[PDB]
């Protein structure tokens, strides 16, 4: 009943697609035009990137994941680590990353 489309707003649109896809471990989902890439994380729920380098930088967006390690660890092995990694009491993660423009990409994990 709703699409929700998460927006990133960056400077260089190259080296965010490169990031963005070292992140998520995919390939964006389709190119609405040559400086804008969408990813569908799932159903309902994407992210896009698009060249407004006027906004770049100032973006949040935070995904909870049912597997938060992973997350971590194939980010890892592709060359992108976490900015921050906070652990609550109760041990639930909110790890944050930075895109090459400072705009803050965050995954949590429920309890």
């Amino acid at each position: 009943s709703l699409n929700l489309f998460a927006g990133v707003a960056v400077g260089d649109f190259g080296a965010a697609l490169a990031w963005y896809r070292s992140l998520l471990g995919a390939e964006p989902t389709f190119y609405p035009h040559e400086t804008e890439a969408v990813w569908q994380l799932e159903e309902g729920r994407l992210l896009y990137i698009v060249e407004r380098p006027e906004h770049a930088g100032h973006a949040m967006q935070t995904l909870i994941v049912e597997d938060l390690d992973a997350v971590l660890s194939g980010a890892s092995e592709r060359g992108v680590e976490a900015a921050k990694q906070e652990t609550y009491a109760n041990g639930v993660r909110k790890v944050t990353y930075l895109d090459p423009d400072g705009s803050e990409i965050a995954f949590g994990e429920v309890p």
